[PDB]
């Protein structure tokens, strides 16, 4: 008997919770007598949860929980985007798991954008997405979170890595490189004068949300129409923002990374 815990840094918001209920959908279906548990990582959204009625286990809670109910195999899957600090601070407490349980196996996957076939296939994945959009001349502009964790490389390699598939794809991040301005100055080249965004990151959640949207003077919105574009935000059928999670092949990486070799 086999059971997987997900690990996110968790959200309050009933939009990004959604996309984590497509998530738990992907892995119930690929792996139908396994259970499937939760672990939000934020310590404060936890709290706010529990005021609400949603109870989320934190991390040792939920492996202990895990243990406690037979299972010596465990699959704990990153939802990260980058194998950076929460990747990191997974880990520690999946080793401070082992520790206490040398009879227990623990199978760790890795974040989205762990290898350069793992943003290959993204960025084919967000290619086909767009495809309508890009062939029409308008830009693609994803934004991601940024870090000074060296793991900040994998927002620079996808970029790169985009342009393989359109010069019209471009990635930044709000709080490292590539920058805002990088951003800009990429457009400027490819001859767009209206852009589509979308958060590089596996959830919409809130404060990304107004990053990218909010009538903020500094909201990417904002910055954009300034410089003269046209800005749009990518939205799902039933309105909500779109993030990475909400794409059936996105889930299907993170699926795959569970049992990688
Ligand atoms: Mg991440
Ligand atoms: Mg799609
Ligand atoms: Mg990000
Ligand atoms: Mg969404
Ligand atoms: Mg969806």
């Amino acid at each position: 008997g086999e059971a997987t815990l997900l690990v996110t840094f968790g959200s309050s918001y009933k939009a990004p919770r959604e996309t984590y209920a497509k998530i738990e959908k992907t892995f119930a279906a690929a792996y139908p007598d396994q259970r499937i548990s939760w672990t939000y990582t934020s310590s404060i959204i936890r709290k706010k949860l529990a005021q609400q009625g949603i109870y989320i286990d934190a991390p040792d809670e939920a492996l202990e929980k895990l243990a406690r109910l037979g299972y010596k195999k465990i699959n704990v899957q990153s939802l990260h985007v980058i194998p950076g600090r929460e990747y990191d601070e997974m880990i520690d407490f999946v080793n401070k798991f082992k520790a206490a349980h040398s009879d227990i196996t623990v199978k760790v996957g890795r974040p989205l954008f762990d290898t350069d076939e793992d943003m290959r296939e993204v960025a084919e994945i967000l290619h086909k997405r767009f495809q309508q959009t890009i062939e029409k001349g308008e830009a693609i502009v994803f934004m991601g979170h940024g870090t000074e964790h060296a793991a900040n490389d994998r927002y620079a390699r996808i970029n790169k890595i985009m342009k393989n598939y359109s010069k019209f794809m471009i990635v930044g991040t709000v709080e490292s490189d590539p920058s805002i301005n990088d951003v800009i100055a990429e457009l400027k080249e490819t001859g767009a004068t209206a852009v589509t965004m979308m958060p590089l990151m596996s959830v919409a959640g809130d404060h990304a949300t107004n990053d990218m949207a909010g009538d903020e003077d500094d909201s990417w919105k904002t910055l954009l129409t300034n410089a003269g574009y046209t800005v749009s935000i990518d939205k799902l059928d039933n309105g909500n923002f779109s993030a990475l999670g909400d794409i059936e092949e996105i889930r299907n990486i993170w699926l795959k990374h569970m049992k990688a070799t």
